[PDB]
């Protein structure tokens, strides 16, 4: 089934000042870090977060990512069972 | 020396505990290995559980990858990563 990842710290990074807050940016570098191809498509930034719909399988590799620095920001990433903003 | 992460404890009921479910899962943990491990340093930091030990405790920690701890599967894996403070 579907699961619910929040990410913290992108609001902090040099990528924020983007045009669209370092939000793709963020998810490419996601895509990459986890040599495990994960493929994100959407993603959206909610209140201090950047929020993202996947399967089991995919919310278990980018809790792996958890802890690792982007952009001169660390990155905390979390499972939620929070509704989609 | 050997640092071990678990994952699950958020998905779980003790998660709701005034310590997080801590206690409990450490608790949980001695009793299921059967070996009368004692745990001494461990922390939780984001949705993980970080754990130091010694080699031969940490297989039989390992053993209990994948079991359910009230009502939630963990995930319990060695790492090099150096623990948070």
């Amino acid at each position: 089934n579907k699961t619910v990842i929040k990410i913290l710290g992108l609001k902090n990074s040099k990528a924020a000042s983007n045009p669209d807050g370092g939000l793709r940016s963020l998810l490419d570098f996601l895509e990459r870090k986890s040599k495990e191809k994960i493929t994100l498509g959407r993603g959206i930034i909610d209140g201090d977060y950047v929020w993202l719909k996947v399967n089991k399988d995919d919310a278990q590799h980018l809790l792996r990512l958890n802890g690792f620095t982007y952009a001169g920001a660390t990155l905390t990433i979390e499972e939620t069972n929070e509704p989609m903003p």
